């Protein structure tokens, strides 16, 4: 695989990790979480999971 | 942090690692895979990445 074609694959894997802030606003109504509570969660998980894809 | 708030996080965070039919159209006519070889890279990046949130 090209990493053009990789670029792309990531690119769509990671969207999600990366909520727009309407999405932001979305999990603030459903979880009562803050903004920043959030924010943490999000990019602890994506630290943790890159350093899944990395490792293996 | 409840069961029930991680859930809504965890649900919105993995969105995007299951793209539907027409994200995998447009990663084809994107990358030129095969729609087989696009379904094998998530998955095994879907393991590599709940691996990192599991172990770390």
């Amino acid at each position: 695989k090209t990493k053009e074609q990789i670029a792309h694959l990531k690119a769509s894997f990671l969207q999600s990790q990366f909520p727009d802030d309407a999405e932001v606003y979305r999990l603030i109504e459903v979880t009562g979480l803050a903004r920043s509570e959030i924010k943490k969660w999000f990019s602890d998980h994506r630290y943790r999971c890159q350093r899944g894809i990395v490792h293996i």
